[PDB]
């Protein structure tokens, strides 16, 4: 495997090995680096090392993923207290707050819930997803929203004061496929809770994410943002040559 994968490899393996243990509740993540955590979780499970596990994924490809190694999966609804712990990437971290940008796999929503529901969420990823003084160099700042006049809350996002401060740009996420303002509906990415979701890009950085974070909640069909604030407590970098970095929030 390449430099990058054995890195989320070594991160994914290192976060399952070091934080999970028999009986508990854990959340699942989504993407490439969360692949590794469940890969894990499914090696440890056939060599006897972790048992009576119940798992929540936050995504129909994550428990795909999961079912085909036979992880016990449920949801939210299923689990009477929290999940001891939560593991998941992300697209972008911003150390000291370990305030994340998450969604660029179109999993955003679930990802959210999941964490909260956590009483320790931890991040895993390598070296590429930290960025300093804040965020939109790597990327997107993803939005879901719901389909009924999804061009029209598009824009909405667009002229948000902080969005026009920062130069900000908004487009659709794509489905896998092919490929005027917008794209057609056809070709446009639909989440496993059945909305679109809206890419943010910038020309700057953004450094007040909280600021941000409320005006693109103020409006009406905004389901969820890529925004994770004060909800990692811990954040694990991994390295090709398979060493790991932990950054602790307080
Ligand atoms: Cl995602
Ligand atoms: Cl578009």
């Amino acid at each position: 495997m390449n430099p990058q994968d054995k890195a989320k490899q070594a991160v994914g393996y290192f976060a399952v090995d070091t934080y999970v243990r028999s009986g508990m509740k854990v959340g699942l993540g989504t993407g490439t680096t969360a692949k590794f955590v469940v890969e894990r979780i499914g090696q440890r499970m056939q060599e006897g090392s972790l048992k009576d596990l119940l798992c929540v994924p936050t995504s129909e490809a994550t428990r795909k993923q999961a079912e085909s190694l036979g992880i016990p999966l449920t949801t939210l609804d299923g689990i009477a207290d929290c999940l001891d712990v939560a593991i998941d990437g992300a697209d972008e971290i911003l150390p000291p707050t370990l305030g994340l940008v998450k969604g660029r796999g179109g999993a955003l929503l679930r990802e959210k819930m999941i964490a909260a529901a956590a009483k320790t969420f931890i991040v895993a990823a390598d070296e590429t997803k930290l960025v300093s003084n804040g965020i939109g160099s790597t990327g997107a700042l993803p939005v879901e929203v719901v389909v009924f006049s999804g061009s029209h809350t598009k824009r909405l996002l667009s002229a948000l004061p902080s969005v026009k401060r920062h130069g900000g740009r908004a487009e659709f996420r794509k489905r896998a496929g092919a490929a005027q303002e917008d794209i057609r509906e056809e070709d446009r990415f639909v989440t496993d809770n059945g909305n679109y979701i809206v890419d943010l890009y910038f020309t700057e950085t953004v450094p007040d994410l909280h600021e941000m974070d409320k005006e693109l909640k103020s409006i009406p069909g905004v389901v969820e943002t890529g925004f994770f604030l004060d909800l990692a407590s811990v954040c694990l970098i991994g390295k090709a040559d398979g060493s790991v970095a932990t950054l602790t929030a307080e």
